[PDB]
Parts: C-alpha cells; sequence; structure tokens
C-alpha cells in the first residue's frame, strides 16, 4: 500500500488527498510535522516538504504536482489531466495559479510561526496579500460563468482551486473572497459538497 | 512572436530560456524587475513572478514548469519530456527536485534583499541551507554513474539540474557542491558548454555582451 506523508493542515497535501479520493486510489496517510527540528521528512523528501508519496519499492515522489500527475495515470476513475493540446496546458496553468495562491498564503502563515515579531516584515506581508488578491481576481475572470475551470468535467484545475479557497477559509478567514467574487463562492459551494473535500478538511 | 518576461538572474526564467533554445522556438526576451515598486508583472502574471510567457493574442502562461511543458509540444526538435510511463514521472520528479533546490536558494536571496539585517533569521537561513545540502545529495545519488539524469538523452531533468547548479555558482559560491559530489561536477562540465547554457548565463546581466 503506497504511503502519503503529509499533514491535515497542508493544502498541497490536501490537493493530493482529494486527487487520490477522486481516483479511488488506496493509500495509507502518514502524519509528519515538517516544521519541527527533529522531523524525519528528509529521509524521503530531500526538500523536506510534504506531501511526499512513498511506493512499495521505497521510491519517493514529490512535489504535489508530480504526485497528482502520477496518480491520474494510476487509475481509470475520472480524467483529471487532459492528455494533450490546449486543454492540458490550461489545466496545468490553473494548477499553477492555485498553487501560487497557496504559496502566498503559506508564506503569510510562515511569517507568523517561523519568525519572531521583531523579524516580521510588513512590506513582505503586503506583498503576499497582493498576490492573493490578484490570484483571486484571475480565478474569478478565468471561471466566468462556467461550472468547471476547464472543459465540462472535474479536473485537477477544480481540485487545486477548491483547495486554495478552502485554505484561505482555514488560515486567512478575514479575507472575504466570497464577497468580492460571487462566482468563486458558488464554485466552492458546489465543490465542498464532494466527498473528497468532505473527508479531507484541515 | 511570443514574449518571455523575466530577468537574466532568475533561474526559473533560465530553465525556460534553455528549453526554448533547445526547442528552436523564437521568442522575445523582455526584462523585468519584479521587486521594483513600479513593476508591470501583475498585468501579465497574477502571482507577480517571472517567468511569464505572453502569446500573440495577449494570453499569459506561468509558472516555469507549465511554460517548459507547453514549449516541448511546440516543436519536433528534441523531446524534453517523455510522453508517458515511468520515464515521464521520473523526469517530472527530477524537475521538482531541481526547482526545490532553486526555491531554497531563492529564499536565501530574498532573506538578503527583502529583510533588513535586524529582521534576518539565522534559523531560516540554516533551514534553506539544509534543503540545498539534501537536494544536492539526492541529485548526486540519482544521477549515479549515468550521463543524463533520465534515459539516454538530454531531458528537462538535465536542464533543470543544470540551472540549479549554475544558480548556486552565481549566488551561493561558498557551497562547494563540486567537491562534495564529483558526479555533479562532471555533469555540469558537460552541460555548461551547450549553446543553450552559454547563451543564458545569469552573469550576462552585467551587460558584458553589449561591449564592442
Amino acid at each position: 500500500v503506497m504511503k502519503l506523508i503529509g499533514s491535515h493542515a497542508s493544502p498541497y497535501t490536501r490537493k493530493v488527498r482529494v486527487v487520490l479520493a477522486e481516483k479511488k486510489i488506496d493509500y495509507q496517510f502518514v502524519l509528519e510535522d515538517v516544521w519541527n527540528a527533529d522531523t524525519q521528512i528528509h529521509q524521503f523528501n530531500p526538500l523536506g516538504k510534504v506531501p511526499c508519496l512513498v511506493m512499495d519499492d521505497g521510491g519517493a515522489l514529490f512535489d504535489s504536482r508530480v504526485i497528482a500527475e502520477y496518480a491520474d495515470t494510476l487509475s481509470p476513475v475520472a480524467r483529471l489531466i487532459p492528455p494533450s493540446g490546449r486543454e492540458r496546458v490550461e489545466v496545468r496553468c490553473w494548477e499553477a495559479l492555485a498553487d501560487g495562491l497557496l504559496d502566498a498564503a503559506v508564506a503569510l502563515r510562515v511569517e507568523q510561526t517561523q519568525r519572531t515579531p521583531e523579524q516580521r516584515s510588513e512590506s513582505w506581508i503586503t506583498r503576499q496579500h497582493h498576490k492573493i488578491d490578484e490570484a483571486l481576481k484571475a480565478m474569478s475572470r478565468g471561471l466566468a460563468d462556467r461550472t468547471w475551470c476547464n472543459g465540462n468535467h472535474l479536473t485537477l484545475a477544480d481540485i487545486a482551486v477548491g483547495c486554495a479557497l478552502a485554505y484561505l477559509d482555514f488560515r486567512q478567514p478575514q479575507v472575504d473572497w466570497r464577497e468580492q467574487h460571487a462566482n468563486l463562492a458558488a464554485f466552492y459551494t458546489r465543490i465542498e459538497k464532494r466527498p473528497s473535500f468532505l473527508e479531507t478538511q484541515p
């Protein structure tokens, strides 16, 4: 049974867990705290980050984009990444946009947990908030009046976006993205009802 | 003609520029300082980062992984990403390992340029150095005795690793990765002489090739 090393809070881990649920791939979830000085994560991921997927042969895979892509090939249930052309690049770019919102949101969390008050930079905080604001605007423009991010079915784009919006609710709950972007609010109301999202809340 | 927004120093931009050169895809390189208060980057990439590839119709693509992947499809010259199976995933994972080394080295550059001396965190600096150390060990272990990271030819894996090692030479020269890992030193000697690498050195930021 493949092992996924991660945490319940990690939104990049959540992206992978939603993918695995949507693909109906069996796995064992192994919890690790990567921020603790005595973490053992470097035995498996040289970058010291979660998620990391460890196979039966002991092969380790990372990061979340690589794992999600691999998982899509492992099972015939759902079609999360289009095989080619315009649709594939669109889906990859949506994943990058969502991962970039996560990067900014996680940076804001790291600024509070990994730096003392004297080490914190208000210009850095402002900069990450601006990225989140701009990413949300792009997601809203991109989705427009459509049900799905790309094509007419669930893809990794939807999963990635859903994880990003849910992570804002969890760690930046004062960011009122629903008020600014009604289509993203409606999108999330739909996606959060999926069992894959229900079973992977942070 | 597509426009690539980037900087000479940016190693993620370099990865894309190397890919574009290997693929023989024409593009216009548009220099941008994303750290300037007057930057225009958010008019193209909502994340405010380089590289960003802008198409004839104004459509914008990011990040470097997505751009490199798209670029491999645009031309029949070389195949930088295997179409499937085990080889594709291995190449994607190699790219993530190199990009993660870059993430740590860039985090160090940000700790220098975006934090005052009073704000700098020695624990954060140590953490990123540990990631670079561990990434280099994995790259060395993974490459072993082979000529290329994956299969019998240059792939995106080799390009990404090359840009990472070059980026350490450029911003972190005290990391003696050559002395630590003989196989990486030999790998880099082979890859740095490729025209795609020669034409994209971050050191070209200093305007040397505009001298007569």
